[PDB]
């Protein structure tokens, strides 16, 4: 009914790197593809377990439903700043992926955060630094030159233009070609490599991007074997007021029914400049109606939400307990979208959208039946014997421990009834990602440690309906 | 050399209404047209002197250079909410105008603030209420309905659409026809008047606009005699992060030389949601390059500005002393644009733009020769014999008192050499607006009180080069 665990990404032990030189893996995503392949994605956290440093976005593939797994494939690994004083914060950063496959095109997307060199989200400037400029209708990423106020721009072919609109002999590698695209952002003056636009300290080149928060996408058209260069989708979805915008990691969905069938939904969340991480973390989705070419931001759950008899908005709120952060998204057979959101009530919080994830109903539903210890979760739709269910996995508590799989019946009015709660992993348990495998089987990729393992080793189990019904 | 004062807009006395039932006039704008007409504009503040209540945007014309003045012409006067409990905050508000004429098309523009019913800027919602939505490429104003979360929209012909995009039987007066356009915003169902979308208390209709900050424009093609219905320019210029966006009142300019010649410049300022009126007031200009058809926001003087060794941005700043508010704008013969900004240094603060008002140099210049008591000022370019000068008028201080006219030589690099400082009005003295009359003559419209006049009576004096020079 429940398989023994298979370690997919193994961390080092007792604070040492593993044999591949990697201290930590974090942030699992699991995707069953049209070919039946399982793709397991993770942050490869080389130097330490924190949300910054030298991190690669990686996947492994299983062609036998999780029994065996191929070599690590690295999607993106930006090169470190070789002159950084603190290597622990010395690299441009990618973290936190969401995987999804388009069922019409078979294109597989990995969407993940990016920050320039520094302490990840904690490296963002304290005052806003504009990251893009719209010039004659085209959006260009901004560069700042040492000692100068003005916004240089990266235009076609990566040619750097002066704030006054004059082409220079500086060029940015906008079409990276090295393994894992480690050359992305490299800055050249003609033939000479000078540095990298993502470096923020001890620079050898004149130019850097804004110390802001970015969203990148990479895609695979060969079942996860090879991956595109990263696409910068930030300007499509990030409003000027947003401070952080980043993914709720795991596995997104494509709507399978209703007027918005085919729409791809990716959980994200934002902060504002009023209260940032103290009081404004707010869930929403971004979405594509054209198979991943263009993206749009849905409204926040928190936009025009009534909290304590007063309205809030994600752009202006400052309310610690009204926050909702990383989320997981499911569509019901009736077309409604449920967003299960990490939050600070101690129990499961759920928002509902009747318009394919663009706007949210006025009430967030809470379920005391399911504890939320403030950690990521995953949830998936499933049918069992003509009946509709949702399976949700997260930590049982009291801390990030005792992995649970929760089973809810989806009632005829779209409400949820929690029926079963079963342990899947004793001891440490954090982030996780669920997938249906077919024939009454489900798979999960999750964070756990034992035997001195560093946070975390990402392991895989399969379970069936008999496990769920216990 | 200096005429006696002529009262153009007369306030009441000792706290009472004047003979027309108007307590106060405020916020002068003076415009010398191509025909030679003088247009004097003001807020007609019926109920009291504050920046809210029942206020009309008015002008008077003089066809003989300030000797005689015609009847008051009301550009815009939104109707009050007849059901408001407190009539002093009981009307949708317009306040603060900027006048300018396009020298090519001769069209005259009046641009001014608008707020829905309440205490003016102090009636803005504490949390963001979205004011506009883009649907099918088109931008629509939002309406909120009592007890409903979703955004209704005002679409073609004023027809109200549901949040889910269905036409209702409700309609908004979007093309007002009553004198002074007092029917603007009226909410009808079929042919029955139900209320007004600008009303925010004790409503008789289901709908209101966002409690936000707006910018409206009215224009005249007949030398100020008649005026168009108000045009909502807000969505063209107001970023999502901006809380307040309003004009720096007085008289705007059209650039007369350089690559941007023809551009109309209107001083405005913003606040953000981080510190609002406490630490974020920030000057900039909005501009039109197509004779007032479309408008764009320039960058703030405060954007990426270095203050006490650290950068600020207008969208995130919280620095009382770094604020700059209402301003007056002048183009030099060398093409530079100077922005003289009301601020909190006690002396004259000046920003410079080399690109027609879009971006500003890193340093704000302070001129200790000119006191600034934290009050609006006006400034104009002038040629005399034929050397280039600026004339600037404000209060000499210590309070809002002792009107001064300041004369600067503009040097070839755009530096200002202050030559003369001449008193023009003893006693109370506040907002003002200068114009060149020709033949070495200049006219000014300013706020002053005497003999128990309520703030303010707006008066007009002419002076010549003889007065300026001693
Ligand atoms: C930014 C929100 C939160 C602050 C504690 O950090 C998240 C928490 C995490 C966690 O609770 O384990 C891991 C996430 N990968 C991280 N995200 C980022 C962007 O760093
Ligand atoms: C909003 C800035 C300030 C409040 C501190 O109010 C301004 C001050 C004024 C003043 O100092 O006399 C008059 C302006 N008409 C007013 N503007 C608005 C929009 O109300
Ligand atoms: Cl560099
Ligand atoms: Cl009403």
């Amino acid at each position: 009914a429940l398989t023994e665990k298979t370690d997919i990404f193994e961390s080092g032990r007792n604070g040492n790197p593993n044999k591949d030189g990697i201290k930590s893996y974090r942030i699992p995503a699991l995707l069953k593809t049209d070919k039946g392949t399982l793709i397991a994605g993770a942050d490869e956290r080389r130097l330490h377990s924190s949300d910054w440093g030298d991190i690669g976005m990686v996947i492994r593939r299983s062609e036998d439903n999780g029994k065996t797994w191929g070599d690590r494939v690295t999607i993106t690994n930006l090169r470190d700043n070789p002159k950084a004083s603190d290597p622990s914060i010395g690299s441009p950063v990618n973290i936190d992926m969401v995987l999804v496959q388009d069922p019409e095109t078979k294109r597989i997307f990995s969407i993940y955060d990016m920050f320039p060199e520094g302490k990840g989200i904690f490296g963002m400037s304290s005052q806003k630094e504009e990251a893009y400029k719209k010039i004659d209708g085209k959006t260009y990423q901004i560069l700042y030159r040492e000692g100068e106020k003005g916004a240089y721009t990266i235009r076609e072919n990566g040619t750097v233009y002066t704030p006054d609109g004059k082409a220079t002999d500086y060029r940015v590698v906008v079409d990276p070609v090295k393994p894992a695209y480690s050359d992305k952002g490299d800055l050249y003056k003609g033939d000479q490599l000078l540095g990298n636009i993502y470096f923020t300290t001890n620079k050898t080149s004149p130019f850097r991007i804004a110390k802001d928060s970015y969203l990148w996408m990479s895609y695979s058209d060969d079942d996860g074997k090879t991956w595109s260069a990263p696409q910068d989708i930030t300007p499509m979805v990030k409003a000027d007021w947003m401070k952080f915008l980043g993914v709720g990691p795991g596995t997104g969905i494509v709507l399978r029914n209703g007027p918005h069938k085919g729409r791809i939904l990716i959980p994200v969340y934002t902060t504002n400049n009023v209260s940032h991480l103290d009081g404004s973390q707010s869930s929403r989705v971004i979405y594509s109606d054209d198979h991943g070419k263009t993206w749009h931001a849905g409204e926040a759950v928190n936009d025009n939400r009534q909290v304590d008899g007063q309205k809030i908005h994600s752009s202006t709120m400052n309310n610690r307990r009204a926050q909702n952060t990383e989320s997981t998204v499911v569509q019901l057979n009736n077309g409604d979208v449920k967003l299960f959101m990490r939050g600070l009530t101690g129990d499961l919080q759920v928002a509902t959208s009747k318009d394919g994830g663009v706007t949210w109903e006025k009430d967030i539903k809470r379920y005391p039946q399911v504890k939320d210890v403030y950690v990521q979760m995953s949830a998936i739709h499933t049918m069992h014997e003509g009946k509709e269910y949702i399976i949700l996995s997260n930590a049982g508590g009291p801390k990030r421990e005792n992995g649970m799989v929760h089973l809810a019946r989806v009632e005829e009015n779209g409400e949820l009834t929690w029926l079963k709660h079963n342990p899947i992993q004793k001891g440490e348990f954090a982030y996780n990602s669920l997938q249906e495998l077919g024939n009454g089987e489900y798979g999960i990729l999750y964070e756990h440690t034992e035997k001195g393992q560093n946070a975390y080793t990402l392991s895989f189990r399969k379970f069936n309906w008999e496990f769920l019904s216990k």
